[PDB]
Formats: C-alpha cells, sequence, structure tokens
C-alpha cells in the first residue's frame, strides 16, 4: 500500500486468526523492527518470535506469572488464553545500556518504536495486530523469560495475523 | 512511496534546507502523529509546530537553558545555532495522565512513536528529518516554554525540512 496512505489511516486489529505472517513476510517485519531512530546506534532492543509450541510456552509463562501476581480463577484462565488470541506474536524487549550517554529512556524508545514498525509492516503486507502490555509486562517471572536484566523492559506483546483527521486540538504554534 | 520499502528502508537526515514541508505537507505530518497507538485513547501528546519566528524563539530557550545548565561559550552558542539547522522543527511534549490505568511509560511510549510516525510522513513526501533530543530536553526553562507539567515530558525535537545529500539475525529469538 500507500505509505502516506498508511501513515495517515493506521488502525490496530485484535481479532487476528490464521494465517500469520511467516517466512519473508516476518522477516520483512523484523527488518523493519531493527529500523527505527536508535541514539548513538545501539541496537537496544531484542524480538522474541513466538508461535507454534513456542505460543503454549508463552502460555504457561504468562499463567505463572499471573499466580504469582496472585489473580483469581478469571484472571490465571485469561493469562492462560491470552497468547491464543493470534498465530503469532512477538515480545520486544529494550535491551538497554544503563549509565550510558544516552539515557535509559531513549533507548526504551527506540524499542517501542520498533513495536509500532513492526505493526505497520504487518499492516502493509495485507495482515494486522495489536500492541499490548498489561501488567504481566512487570511480572518477574515473565521478565526472566525474557531474559530481562534489570535495565531491561518489556515494552510490549505485538499480536500478529490475518484480521477478521483532524490534528488541531493538538498542534501548537511556538 | 511503497509502505514496506519505506519501513524497511526508513533513513533520517540531519542535513536539511529549505523549502520546509508546510501546508497539507505539514498536516499530513502532523496527521500520521495523532494516529499512533494510544493505549486507552488517552491522546497523550501536544505537537509545538516551530518555524519562521518560532525559530528564534525557540533558540533563545535554548540558549537559556544552555546558560542555566552551567554551559560553557562554546555550548551556549550551540544550543542559541541549534534550531537553525532545519527550516521546520516539531517538539513533541508526552501529556501524561498519572495514575491512570494506563502507566506513564505507555502514555510516552506513544508520543515517542508520534516522532517517528512523523519522520516517516516526511519522507513520505519528499522531505527527511532527525529525532533529536540532548540534556536540554530536561532543562527546566525549556520545559516551562514548552508548558511541561511535573508529568510531562519533552521525548523529542523533530528537525525537519529538504535533505541535500538489513539483517536482524543478531537480534532475534524464538521463545
Ligand atoms: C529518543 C531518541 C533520541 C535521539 N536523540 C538524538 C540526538 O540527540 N542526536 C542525534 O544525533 N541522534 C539522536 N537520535 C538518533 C537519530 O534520530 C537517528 O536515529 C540516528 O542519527 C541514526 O540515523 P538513522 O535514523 O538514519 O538510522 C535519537 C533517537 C531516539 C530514538
Ligand atoms: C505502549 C502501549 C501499550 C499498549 N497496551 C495495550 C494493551 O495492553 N491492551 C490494549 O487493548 N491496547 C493497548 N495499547 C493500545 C493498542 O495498541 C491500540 O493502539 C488501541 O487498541 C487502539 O487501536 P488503534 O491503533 O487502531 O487506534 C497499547 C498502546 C501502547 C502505545
Amino acid at each position: 500500500m500507500d505509505a502516506l496512505e498508511l501513515l495517515v489511516n493506521r488502525r490496530s486489529a485484535s481479532r487476528l486468526a490464521e494465517p500469520a505472517p511467516v517466512g519473508e513476510q516476518l522477516q520483512n517485519i523484523l527488518r523493519a523492527g531493527m529500523r527505527v531512530p536508535d541514539h548513538k546506534s545501539l541496537q537496544p532492543w531484542r524480538f522474541f518470535v513466538i508461535e507454534g509450541e513456542g505460543r503454549d510456552r508463552f502460555s504457561a509463562v504468562l499463567e505463572q506469572g499471573a499466580v504469582a501476581a496472585g489473580g483469581d480463577e478469571k484472571a490465571i484462565e485469561k493469562a492462560r488464553n491470552a497468547p491464543f488470541r493470534a498465530p503469532l506474536i512477538i515480545t520486544v524487549v529494550a535491551k538497554c545500556e544503563e549509565n550510558h550517554k544516552v539515557p535509559v529512556w531513549e533507548q526504551e524508545m527506540s524499542a517501542g518504536c520498533a513495536v509500532m514498525a513492526m505493526q505497520m509492516a504487518a499492516i502493509a503486507q495485507g495482515f494486522n495486530g495489536i500492541w499490548r502490555s498489561g501488567a504481566l509486562t512487570e511480572s518477574a517471572i515473565v521478565r526472566e523469560a525474557f531474559e530481562c536484566r534489570p535495565q531491561d523492559k518489556i515494552v510490549g506483546f505485538l499480536y500478529l495475523g490475518t484480521p477478521q483527521p483532524d490534528p488541531t486540538p493538538f498542534v501548537r504554534y511556538f
């Protein structure tokens, strides 16, 4: 599709089904992720592809995180069933350098932009998805599953697959 | 311009000159910024357009912030001359809601995405730019000029104008 048309009319999709992006479609999404702005070229991200048996392993981690977080019966099954809302999930970890000339927040911004860049690359190839987070991004069990050091941060669970403009209020002139 | 090719080949440009995007070109850039992901639709951003005489006002604000930060002569003059590296600057402020169900970091993330989306909208229309920050985003004088409350944050100075002028293996893991 047209670049300007996507940038002006980008919409997410939460109801996702097969097929997911695979092969060069998935490779293009990951290429878009690593092309985001990056102060001093630190490349401060890791992209965890979750599909197939990885989806069930992700499900068991989210379930174990919701139990440790003190969820009720509703919350644990929702957490267990959360990964099954898409054929593909990409988890983006901000892999940050501490006490760097670049503050941590700028490196986190780069990782967050990678999430939107990947969702846009999904839409451009005829797919879609939704950037999700929730309280489980802070779960100690989920973080250790994604190899989060203290300075690292889970910025998004990007669900992906096949789905089923007046800026005046925000603009000021300096 | 093809959407996927822009996303895969995106590059910034620091050498920027007139013309700046104006009219519907500028409006299209601002439309892209307001279309970013936004948890619970808080719209937590403000876009400050800096052009013309505004560039001089931005120059004086940055110079004031450099003085108050203890910069030397070189750093103060560099701050004063910083806005004149492009015909257009859009400063993005994360306008955050505290003690909301949506954590502040998710709202700040939305405002940062707005910078990149606007930069891509510049590229799509034949312009380009560079997302900049530096220590002066934390300056008390600079923050006040951009009406920052304590919970607000300057996430970028997006310089824009007419430019003059991938292997994901190490970062991808399979869960
Ligand atoms: C939050 C953020 C702040 C940045 N601040 C600066 C900056 O102050 N100065 C700078 O040269 N680059 C800064 N960058 C990086 C540039 O925007 C740009 O990504 C870099 O020059 C690499 O060029 P490229 O985008 O073409 O890959 C920043 C990036 C991010 C995400
Ligand atoms: C950092 C971040 C985290 C988000 N987390 C969630 C989430 O956990 N659940 C959700 O429904 N939407 C979340 N969103 C918002 C969605 O990504 C999406 O923008 C929203 O559903 C509106 O869809 P739209 O992009 O078409 O406007 C988040 C957005 C951001 C920027």
